[PDB]
């Protein structure tokens, strides 16, 4: 779990500050790694090997892996997977009009199949969204901040804004969210509505509209994941299946 800082070699800032600050880095080397800077004491050092030992046995190739933990001197931080192509929603944002709808279809794919994991593991997420994810290898997409996370309401299920009720059904109407944020390219989901009137127009009925590039089909999955209720939303083992399916059909 823990790394020596011996096998450290820090090199340039790189990313956005959508998860603060990172480095590119070499682990004993000449491996890449992202090393992210965290607070000195926000867990106490028991808990915090605690979870990342619980996050690192979390294994999934559509899940950013954490290689390790590095707290022998300060500042302190996480050794996570290097990811090649960067933040999703600046890769979707920057290259807008030059996806197929195939392939940000993949991309949700990608998502559902890290998420499908966690839901196994009885592990839920809590803040699924396109800027949480990440770009690799031949455009994969991986899920990250599902662990080590110490108001999103434009991605938060009705039971989740109105008394935190999370669950993976919750994460399943993320998910909704993060969808609309692919096929859209990553535009911003209501983005000119302050956080009262989301929670009442969700509340009344609203649901995003449909982008240009989501089939009916997709767009059907989409308003699936924000049933009013969780119980009316699918899981997201059944999630997984189906949107392969409509890949397929
Ligand atoms: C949870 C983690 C884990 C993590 N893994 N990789 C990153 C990360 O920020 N990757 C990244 C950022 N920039 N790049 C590319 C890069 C940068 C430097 C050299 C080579 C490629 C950029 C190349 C220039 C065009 C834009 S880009 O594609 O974003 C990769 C993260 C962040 C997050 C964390 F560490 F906490």
């Amino acid at each position: 779990s823990v790394i020596d800082p011996s096998e450290l070699t820090f090199v340039q800032e790189i990313g956005s500050g959508q998860f603060g600050l990172v480095h590119l880095g070499y682990w004993l080397n000449k491996d890449k790694v992202a090393i992210k800077t965290i607070r000195e004491g926000a867990m106490s050092e028991e808990d915090f090997i605690e979870e990342a030992e619980v996050m690192m046995k979390l294994s999934h190739p559509k899940l950013v892996q954490l290689y390790g933990v590095c707290l022998e001197q300060a500042p302190i931080c996480l050794v996570f997977e290097f990811m090649e192509h960067g933040c999703l929603s600046d890769y979707l944002r920057t290259q807008r009009g030059l996806f197929a709808a195939e392939t940000l279809l993949g991309m949700c794919l990608d998502v559902c199949e890290g998420m499908a994991y966690l839901e196994e593991a009885s592990v839920i997420h809590r803040d699924l969204a396109a800027r949480n994810c990440l770009v690799g290898e031949n455009q994969v997409i991986k899920v990250s901040d599902f662990g080590m996370t110490r108001f999103p309401v434009k991605w938060a299920s009705p039971e989740v804004f109105s008394f935190s009720r999370y669950s993976s059904k919750s994460d399943v109407w993320s998910f909704g969210v993060l969808m609309w944020e692919v096929f859209s390219e990553g535009k911003i989901p209501y983005e000119n509505r302050s956080n009262s009137e989301v929670v009442e127009d969700i509340s009344t009925g609203f649901r995003l509209y449909k982008p240009r590039l989501a089939s009916t089909h997709v767009y059907q999955i989409m308003n699936h994941c924000w049933k009013e209720r969780p119980e009316d939303r699918p899981a997201f083992s059944r999630l997984l299946r189906q949107l392969a399916a409509i890949a397929a059909s």
